[PDB]
């Protein structure tokens, strides 16, 4: 049944998603899932040997290619990473269920670990375009929640200290920040960015927190990595050019992809 | 007509609601109404003589028991209190009309006083779990409103000085606070809690302000009382276990039940 | 097709609107457009010669009178100002598309400059009721966006410095401030007002920013002018009576329409 239909149980569709993915991939269960956001598009190429590719629109609940990858750890053991193909934003109007469907499907496949990445604007002048920042916490400014009902979930540690420790083994220099989510799709005015800051955020973007609350609700351990696309409006006196931003964004691709693939082995 | 349809006038449903109530109870008009939040389930047991109980889902506009209670005052005269059953939340996804329908039903019965109570997280460390707090003002962070048109209504004193005066005669030690309504149902993150602080809140919860605005627009005097369920996330260095919370919550039962009962007689 | 039909292209409907206007008015294109807000009702009477009046409920996508005005310039040339009739608020529940249809219809007629006016409450005590204020930036607190897709648009200078400079050649005494948009229609509680102050706003109201973001997306140069209806709740020690507000409101009429006429010539 259609995820859009309020009578529909969202987890029942995630269930059917998971069961399709297992049949189409020959992988009974996965161990971790990655949501590659703006800028990480090739961040999974060094994850490992692709085991299966599933036309994403073919999976229950969805509507480009979801990948199943054998991650090989140093001791030789293997994990199975589910790389979600698409991504649906809150701004698309498709409902919060559609925004978090990837996450709940990740869950149903048994992937206890979730890696959420995104592109965003930075409020700390110390982190320029290209800088990856670990999420230490978040501020959901969407006035939305992906949970329906008396689902009183606790968010005291949405972003697992365990996982950031493992990220800091791969690169002890990665800074940490509080990520704030705006509904988007438009960008923030300088007065809005000052606001984000006053409220305590170090980063601003238009995704991830709904996904994160959803995942914690499913009992997942969540790693959150932002790739600062460029300083937020009004932060730097000398704003980068749009071409400069896109340029600083491509430059990061190899580093960023090296990062994920390494963290994923642990 | 069903409240869910934009065509329906929510007030006409309220009217049907109050007419059902006067018929079923034999009480032609109530004088005051009480909404019992989390932790107040038994706060109306010393209120007075229960004259009638109406299964809530039987009153037009709803869908668990609504009560008419006689309040015997000092001077020997009576007052009838309507104790609204349910309490539909914004997060239930049934619409803002469903949220404030009880308040409009109460207004329709002729109540001129509304007491709203709720359970919330506290940000003042002085107010441990079990602490009742009068609302001196609120901050509605739901980006939603109960009013549907160029209905420009004044909120300069949503929480009546008169009623807080009376409550202080009953118990001059009730502190007062500014309450913030988040849409929920998830709880706030340590960063969002600090944020509520930064914005000027002393308390965070998932209800009440929509109801209060609805009420003032209907001309009622509002008294808001919160019951700190437990310090908000990240507030206390030392979290209280669930046993401590549920425990501090039950110990407060006798006090708030006596509080309302006294307040109702005035 | 109807605008609230998600499959409908909001821009096709703007186009259809621009075409109706062109034939109904005889003017092939407009150069600028004005949105008359609360208190600006007669602010376009001195603009110039009314070349045509089109009942609004008659232009595609709408549902009082939309005006086509010839503006005579210093060098003798002329410009055409499309003065939008109506004005649909976010609160009416019609959808964000109907809120910014006016703007999109203006752009489609070829207008390049847009003057957004509104009445609002003020947080600065030096700007009492009747004071016109220019917007230097805004804070959109509605959790909504007029944009429906990966439409990533830069909002670093929503309110054109160019125009604000012209605004100041006309009247060098106009102060500037940051505008906060609440979804409304209920007004703000004293704490919500302090909140807006802490967040960086000098003015609070129920419109403008979604339109502005919409204009900026269409490539329009935006000039935003508020008229302080009166001080925000809890700001002034001695609040004005509603009689004093409406009065201060009308006494500003001639200055306000002189202002727009002079600005319209440039
Ligand atoms: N809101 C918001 N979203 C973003 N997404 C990206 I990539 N960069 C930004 C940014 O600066 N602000
Ligand atoms: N938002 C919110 N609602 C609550 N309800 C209760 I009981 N405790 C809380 C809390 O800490 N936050
Ligand atoms: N939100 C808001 N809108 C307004 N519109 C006008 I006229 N005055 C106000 C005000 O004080 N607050
Ligand atoms: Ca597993």
């Amino acid at each position: 049944p259609p995820l859009d239909d309020p009578a529909t149980d969202p987890f029942l569709v995630a269930r059917a998603a998971a069961d399709h993915i297992a049949q189409a991939t020959g992988v009974e269960g996965h161990d971790m899932a990655l949501v590659l956001g703006s800028g990480w598009g090739g961040a999974a190429e060094l994850l490992g040997e692709v085991v299966a590719e599933v036309p994403t629109h073919e999976i229950p609940g969805f509507s480009s290619v979801t990948r199943s990858i054998r991650v090989e750890r140093a001791d030789g053991s293997v994990r199975h990473a589910l790389v979600l193909g698409s991504r649906t934003h809150l701004y698309e109007g498709k409902g919060v269920r559609a925004v978090v469907h990837g996450v709940r499907t990740a869950a149903a496949t048994g992937a206890e670990t979730l890696i959420l990445t995104n592109g965003c604007g930075g409020l700390n002048q110390e982190w320029g375009a290209g800088t990856p920042v670990l999420l230490s916490d978040h501020i959901n400014l969407t006035a939305r929640s992906p949970l329906e009902g008396p689902t009183f979930v606790d968010l005291t540690d949405v972003y697992s200290p365990r996982l950031r420790e493992l990220a800091h083994r791969v690169d002890p220099t990665l800074p940490e920040g509080v990520y704030a989510q705006f509904p988007g799709p438009h960008y923030e005015t300088p007065a809005e960015v000052r606001m984000a800051g006053i409220l305590g955020a170090d980063l601003v973007g238009m995704s991830t927190t709904l996904e994160a609350i959803a995942a914690r609700h499913c009992g997942l351990e969540v790693l959150g990595v932002s790739l600062v696309t460029n300083l937020a409006a009004g932060i730097s006196p000398t704003p980068l050019s749009h071409a400069e931003v896109i340029e600083a964004g491509q430059a990061a691709g190899p580093r960023i992809s090296a990062l994920l693939a390494d963290i994923a082995k642990r």
